[PDB]
């Protein structure tokens, strides 16, 4: 059948970490000190609020399952869980937040090199998930986090499944392949569609796709053959890559491995593929922080 999943689920003591502040509302920014290791690891802590919903607890542990099973530089993984009244997911702190929020906040200071490198990094993440026969089903700029402006990771495995037929929920219509909206079919190729929309969000500095169009309309518009428009900064080269991600024949869309290749070629000469005003000028980056270690340098056998 399939290869056994020997990934380790690490159970942490609540005393091993301190919650430093609140990020969203519930996610906290904290520090994790592994028991007798003398390192401090900046962490994001996702703690279930209600904790009285058994349905809810089956949703966060599915996420923990997936995040524990992934190890790639462009995919966020799970450091461990804490089994207090409330289940807490402990993950690498991604200090600069979601790429969606970051392109909105910094539109004026983001050059072609960064945008195309992000497209490459997200293509590697998605290629790695595909190697692991994993379909994300919620790729969007909101679900890509920024460790540094040089370094992004795909997150939110809330809807991730393996290799897919589903039956309801509140769904991201505007990011979904046609076969997904109509027939609840999802493949690596449906993920490529959503990659397409994710790239469009970055190239429009975080514009809402099909802004002010009702979700009930979306399925019809796409059958009528309409797609999101060419963003201003986008050479036809870059936009043609987005448009191929939105072909009706799922096998006619590019493979993540090909998206890596194409965007790498373009990242080698960024000003030839994205036209941005003032591109050349663009510039971006407790008590004892001595024993701080980013999760990426904190490895376990
Ligand atoms: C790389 C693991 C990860 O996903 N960390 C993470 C998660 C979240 N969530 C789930 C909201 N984060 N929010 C912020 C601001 C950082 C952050 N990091």
């Amino acid at each position: 059948g399939e290869a056994p999943n020997q990934a380790l689920l690490r159970i942490l003591k609540e005393t091993e970490f301190k919650k430093i502040k609140v990020l969203g509302s519930t996610v906290y920014k904290g520090l994790w000190i592994p028991e007798g290791e003398k390192v401090k690891i900046p962490v994001a802590i996702k703690e279930l609020r209600e904790a009285t919903s058994p349905k809810a607890n089956k949703e966060i542990l599915d996420e923990a399952y997936v995040m524990a099973s992934v190890d790639n530089p462009h995919v966020c993984r799970l450091l461990g869980i804490c089994l207090t009244s409330t289940v807490q997911l402990i993950m690498q702190l991604m200090p600069f937040g979601s790429l969606l929020d970051y392109v909105r906040e910094h539109k004026d200071n983001i050059g072609s090199q960064y945008l195309l490198n992000w497209c490459v990094q997200i293509a590697k993440g998605m290629n790695y998930l595909e190697d692991r026969r994993l379909v994300h089903r919620d790729l969007a700029a909101r679900n890509v986090l920024v460790k540094t402006p040089q370094h992004v990771k795909i997150t939110d495995f809330g809807r991730a499944k393996l290799l897919y037929h589903a039956e309801g929920g509140k769904v991201p219509i505007k990011w979904m392949a046609l076969e997904s909206i109509l027939h609840r079919i999802y493949t690596h190729q449906s993920d490529v569609w959503s990659y397409g929309v994710t790239v469009w969000e970055l190239m429009t500095f975080g514009s809402k796709p099909y802004d002010g169009i009702p979700a009930s309309e979306i399925s019809s518009i796409l059958e009528k053959g309409e797609r999101l428009p060419q963003p201003p900064i986008c050479t036809i080269d870059v936009y043609m890559i987005m448009v191929k991600c939105w072909m009706i024949d799922a096998d006619s869309r590019p493979k993540f491995r090909e998206l890596i290749i194409e965007f790498s070629k373009m990242a080698r000469d960024p000003q030839r593929y994205l036209v941005i005003q003032g591109d050349e000028r663009m510039h971006l980056p407790e008590e004892d922080m001595d024993d701080v270690v980013d999760a990426d340098e904190y490895l376990i056998p």
